[PDB]
């Protein structure tokens, strides 16, 4: 597969790691749906709004199956670490028309 995963589950948001690379989430948007990162790097997605939201990314995209997050609630964060390059698209579950991509050099 081409990402794992530090966390199966949702964590605190107040446990974020060290300028963790972080995707907020709000009004029914991810703040920020085109981001740039590099080979090795770990991105943060928090939610924080009431509404609950995941990320989930379709099949072929990170492995052979989909990878559906779990269901974030109000500051609740969850992570992937990325370890090829390349672009991956992702949309939320619940909203798919909420989309993102992460693009990996
Ligand atoms: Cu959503
Ligand atoms: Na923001």
């Amino acid at each position: 597969d081409k990402a794992t995963i530090p966390s199966e589950s949702p964590f605190a948001a107040a446990e974020v790691a060290d300028g963790a690379i972080v995707v907020d989430i709000a009004k029914m948007k991810y703040e920020t749906p085109e981001l740039h990162v590099k080979v090795g790097d770990t991105v943060t997605w928090i939610n924080r709004e009431a509404m609950p939201h995941n990320v989930h990314f379709v099949a072929g995209v990170l492995g052979e199956a989909a990878l559906k997050g779990p269901m974030m609630k109000k500051e609740q964060a969850y992570s992937l670490t990325f370890t090829e390059a390349g672009t991956y698209d992702y949309h939320c579950t619940f909203h798919p028309f909420m989309r993102g991509k992460v693009v990996v050099e």
